[PDB]
């Protein structure tokens, strides 16, 4: 049941579920993603001409990934999603990955209830950000 | 009954209990420091040269530095500063100050809940800076 409405705004931020062109895409990406890592590079490609609906197709696999955390018995954390074009000139791309990649184990940091157990993986991931 | 031993070392670390001489004396200050707090609060120890200063206020903080949970008022005590061996040019103040930091880095350390870890760190670095 895919719905286009075309009086919506009809843009891959505002493109929910329900009217998603590309479904059972995203229902089997998401299962090839969660079984190579059941089991080197772990590399998935989404191949399309320009205007496809590259943009819209993968924010949904990440919102698909996203969506029950603990649920899952295979666990998969999602970066948000990271556009070359809107990147700095000379931005490494190593950079971004580590910027936001601090960030979700920084939220994670403040998550703890455990002093100790804060304490002790704080200085080990500033060790290995130095 | 108090029983000094003449062979033994007989210094201000080394006086035990039953052979501290001024029993007396530490036992109705510790519980008149203690009144002092339940309800300027300085309190001198007097005693000429030779007297037993230094082995008479180490036992008030010895006695002081246990059994806190039975008592109502709760008071913790610095290690005892000798001005003496101070450097010659460090302010009071600093000594006191690095003394009552450790302590309260060692309290920070001992806690469990890491929100009260980190609001009171931040806190406390507040004043010290
Ligand atoms: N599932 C969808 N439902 C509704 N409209 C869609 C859907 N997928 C794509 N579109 C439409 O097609 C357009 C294609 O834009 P989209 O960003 O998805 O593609 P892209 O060209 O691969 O990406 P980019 O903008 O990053 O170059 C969208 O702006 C939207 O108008
Ligand atoms: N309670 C005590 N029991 C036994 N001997 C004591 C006692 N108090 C003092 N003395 C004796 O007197 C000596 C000097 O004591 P203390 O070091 O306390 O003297 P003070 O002059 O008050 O202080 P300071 O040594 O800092 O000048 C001790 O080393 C010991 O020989």
């Amino acid at each position: 049941k895919i719905i286009i409405n075309l009086f919506a705004p009809n843009l891959p931020g505002s493109t929910k579920e329900d009217d998603l062109i590309q479904k059972s895409l995203r229902d089997q990406l998401v299962e090839s993603i969660r079984n190579s890592i059941a089991y080197g590079r772990n590399v998935f490609f989404v191949d399309g001409t320009r205007g496809a609906g590259k943009t819209t197709f993968i924010n949904s696999v990440v919102k698909s990934l996203n969506s029950d955390q603990d649920d899952v018995k295979v666990n998969i954390k999602c970066l948000p999603t990271i556009d070359p074009t809107k990147l700095p000139r000379h931005e490494p791309i190593l950079v971004t990955v580590t910027a936001r990649l601090n960030k979700m184990v920084s939220d994670k940091l403040k998550g703890y209830w455990a002093s100790n157990d804060y304490r002790k993986q704080k200085e080990q991931w500033q060790n290995h950000l130095a």
